[PDB]
């Protein structure tokens, strides 16, 4: 229990989907980040007319550049 | 506080490092959850004597096995 | 020489750069693709006035799709 | 005649899969490497007794470094 602590996943009740993380490391948390803006930066070229992934995606680049600029 | 809402990151005292982010799609979320595994899977495979390495990749695989059998 | 035999990464005339690999797998080659179109969508979100750098990551989608027909 | 010239992809008998892409970027070059590195890292966790998947991720290493040293 107290080694995983986090990393809690479900379904709002708003219609979204929740997902709560922890890591022991700033690299694990940039990498995270970075793992999945790569992925969703590719749905957006496969949809360029999907709007809410290019913003989504640039959720994960402000998401990105807020971690790294997190101390 | 209707804008964003979610996706907070910020050091946890227990957690090091805490990320709560939100995506209106399961398919995002999966996608997301794969971006992270594979940069772990990295790390991992540049230091397989990494076991809280290999604990946090698990921890990925598992989310993702959470995330696959969320509605 | 027949120890590597492929794996060769160079600057090419007709290229600038050159990479040449293989693979005795069908989902490495697909996964290898999928790989560098990630990154490269990424590089397209930081700069999506970049026409080459849309026309490589359509480069790579095209490469995709030969494979992915590929027997 | 050869609009094409590089970006080839086909099945080669003497490696089974056999691709060669071109960018006027070693950093694209780099990313491409890391990228298929990651989804084979990923592959690897997935199967630890794979030794080709190993060395497969251990050429996109050793692929990566070359790429590394070559200006």
């Amino acid at each position: 229990d107290d080694s995983a602590a986090e990393w809690n996943v479900s379904r709002t009740p708003d219609g979204d989907y929740r997902l709560a993380i922890t890591c022991p490391n700033k690299e694990w948390l940039l990498q995270s980040i970075e793992g999945m803006i790569k992925e969703a930066a590719a749905e957006v070229l496969r949809n360029p007319n999907q709007e809410n992934l290019r913003r989504h995606a640039n959720k994960l680049l402000s998401l990105k550049k807020r971690a790294y600029e997190l101390p």
